[PDB]
């Protein structure tokens, strides 16, 4: 079921190398006729057989989980046994990169982003896939400000998590097994980052303090959000990072709570807001 693309090295060039969340080479590439795309590839070296093996599994996984909120595998390139993943380029980069820009992302658009992450996670969880590393770097964003979930390091993790987003139960044990509720925890911090427009815990002095603090109940600083954040999203953020994972809702639970709030309060202004973002980017940059 894997789409093998016939594309030679002469068809495209690497415009830039991006940080690849592990063993991969990730490149923004330009095709002679088809334009920008992302390739993940293997470096030459003594580890090429296990990496190439990992890349193929990555390709199979992305392929069987095709979905509007999962990063899109366009296909695979096979040159003398060596795989390259080709993927559809999400032009605005990751979610933190969007959040940190000079142009503020408006509430309703933040609302939709959140709704789309929930849809992505219901799907993965419905498929029996625990993400294990949900964070803003793994949420990619397109020119219409729709999002898709990526997992830059998950091909590296299976061949063998990020501190700020990790459920306390997994700081506790290196042999704790991630669950759906671990992803829900991560999602809570992502919710906070979406409204804080930055990473949490800036005042942490050291890793060991941070770990001890979070295990004891500390969470990102709700008072350090300086934009308006609806009571409902604050309430949901606090529910999703409860200490007891049994106290955290499922992702279908989150959809049940959130979508009615989105549809009645936020959805109305999204198309207009996206229109002015699109204008305040192509004028303020280009
Ligand atoms: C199904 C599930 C979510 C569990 C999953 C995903 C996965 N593999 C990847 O997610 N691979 C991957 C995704 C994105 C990129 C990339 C990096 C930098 C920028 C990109 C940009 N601008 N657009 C597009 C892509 C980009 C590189 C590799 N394996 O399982
Ligand atoms: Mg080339």
């Amino acid at each position: 079921s894997l789409n093998v693309i016939k594309m030679k090295s002469s068809d495209f060039l690497e415009s830039a190398e991006l940080d690849s969340g592990g063993f991969g080479k990730v490149s923004l590439c330009f095709h002679r006729t088809q334009g920008l795309m992302i390739m993940k590839t293997v470096y030459k070296g003594p580890n090429c057989i296990e990496h190439n093996e990992a890349l193929l599994e990555e390709a199979k996984m992305m392929n069987r989980l095709r979905h509007s909120r999962v990063v899109k595998l366009l296909g695979v390139i096979i040159e003398e046994g060596k795989y390259s993943l080709v993927m559809e380029y999400m032009e605005k980069g990751n979610l933190m990169h969007v959040l940190k820009a000079e142009m503020s992302t408006p509430l309703s658009v933040k609302g939709r982003i959140i709704l789309e992450i929930i849809e992505g996670m219901c799907y993965l969880h419905g498929k029996g896939v625990i993400h294990k590393d949900l964070k803003p770097e793994n949420i990619l964003v397109d020119n219409d400000f729709h999002i898709k979930i990526a997992d830059l390091g998950l091909a590296s993790f299976k061949m063998w998590g990020t501190l700020y987003y990790m459920a306390p139960e997994h700081l506790n044990d290196v042999n704790a097994k991630p669950t759906e509720k671990s992803d829900v925890y991560s999602f809570a911090v992502v919710l906070w980052a979406i409204f804080a427009n930055k990473e949490p815990y800036e005042n942490a002095i050291c890793e060991q303090q941070l770990i001890m603090c979070i295990k004891s109940g500390n969470r990102p600083d709700v008072d350090d959000i300086t934009e308006y954040c609806p009571r409902e999203i604050i309430s949901l953020m606090k529910l999703c990072w409860e200490a007891n994972p049994e106290a955290r809702p499922t992702f279908p639970g989150i959809e049940e709570k959130f979508r009615p709030f989105y549809l009645s309060q936020l959805e109305e202004s999204v198309e207009e807001d996206v229109k002015s973002l699109k204008k305040e980017y192509s004028n303020e940059n280009a």
